[PDB]
């Protein structure tokens, strides 16, 4: 059937669905044999969800999306071996796996592009342009619609009909600012995220009717003088104000201590998740934390054990670490390898707890 939501819950027919699930982002460059290889390793250590990129924009062996100087155009590469063929490849393992996909439609960052790419050859020059201008704006619309209108070339079915996916999510990691490249006005603001937001999943809702949508963003709040940039709406976004949408049918946050400062051994990670799960809890949507990690299998064989534990108790819906590593590799840092000694206290023990509740 399709994931749907039940209050707090995700829900897979009649049941509620708790789950682990994981990130593989590069899933849309590599070979087909490392493309079933991440699905029968998710499989064996007991993962049915992975989350992962369907934007790609440039010139590279693989792209999506790529601006034509000729023809003043933002054109869509439909190509089977290097375009979204390779997305129709995909499904069609996930589906053969009984593995569910989060796509992700855009990224706040340079990596594949993202936003950045949008803003230079329209001829913005503030990252949170894309935020507002009505002419890129309709270049991300008429992208979201060509990729759930797309029939897959492999299994006949379009997108927005598949069961396999899981949901759509409109950007990865919005903020005001971005990688470096282009800046923040002072326009920008919470405000102006949270409408942008409406808008866009307002429009995937109006294509798509069987399928979730999130934002997946890090899980910034908005909430008036709290010490830290992550709850105080420092970032420009308001996690309350984006839960509260009826547009949105699931919440999204990251955790990532190390690239925030907070320290890998103290309180605040918990009380991190603690907080999403109340969230959770105080709205009535399901929330996830799709993406966690830390950069030593050290620090994640000493915390993984504790925000797996917070995630069981505070009834969170589900999470998903960062990230599986095929070709097994220790690759950003945060590769987890199936191959892993101590994977049944990194990823197992809990995947298993959570397909259990």
């Amino acid at each position: 059937s399709f994931v749907q939501t039940s209050g707090p819950q995700f829900t897979l027919d009649g049941k509620p669905f708790y789950f682990e699930g994981t990130n593989a982002y590069y899933l849309m460059t590599s070979d087909q044999s490392n493309v079933k290889q991440v699905f029968s390793d998710m499989k064996s250590l007991g993962l049915p969800v992975v989350r992962t990129w369907l934007f790609n924009l440039g010139s590279d062996s693989v792209w999506f999306q790529q601006w034509d100087s000729s023809s003043n155009k933002m054109v869509i590469n439909d190509n089977s071996d290097t375009g979204l063929g390779r997305i129709d490849y995909i499904i069609q393992q996930a589906a053969s796996q009984d593995i569910k996909l989060i796509f992700t439609l855009n990224n706040n960052w340079e990596d594949y592009g993202g936003m950045d790419y949008y803003v230079k050859n329209f001829g913005g020059t503030y990252h949170d342009d894309f935020y507002t201008n009505t002419e890129m704006i309709d270049s991300f619309k008429e992208y979201i619609s060509h990729v759930l209108n797309r029939e897959n070339s492999l299994t006949g079915v379009k997108y927005k009909d598949d069961p396999t996916i899981f949901g759509w999510e409109i950007a990865n990691e919005p903020r005001c600012v971005g990688s470096g490249d282009f800046p923040a006005s002072s326009n920008c603001s919470t405000t102006v995220t949270t409408a942008w937001i409406k808008e866009i999943s307002e429009y995937i809702k109006s294509i798509d009717s069987n399928h979730l949508v999130a934002v997946g963003d890090e899980g910034f709040f908005n909430r008036k003088g709290e010490s830290d940039y992550e709850y105080n709406g420092g970032s420009g976004m308001d996690f309350d104000a984006i839960l509260a949408l009826s547009s949105i049918d699931f919440g999204t946050f990251h955790l990532y201590p190390e690239a925030w400062s907070k320290g890998t051994d103290s309180s605040w990670s918990v009380q991190w998740i603690k907080d999403h799960a109340a969230a959770q809890a105080d709205a009535d949507k399901p929330v996830i934390m799709e993406e966690y990690g830390l950069s030593t299998d050290a620090l994640r064989v000493a915390q993984y054990p504790v925000w797996q534990g917070t995630v069981e108790d505070e009834d969170l819906a589900a999470d998903a670490f960062w990230q599986i590593a095929v070709p097994c590799s220790t690759m950003d840092g945060f590769g987890i390898c199936a191959s892993d000694n101590d994977i049944a206290t990194t990823v197992t023990n809990h995947a298993d707890a959570m397909a259990k509740k």
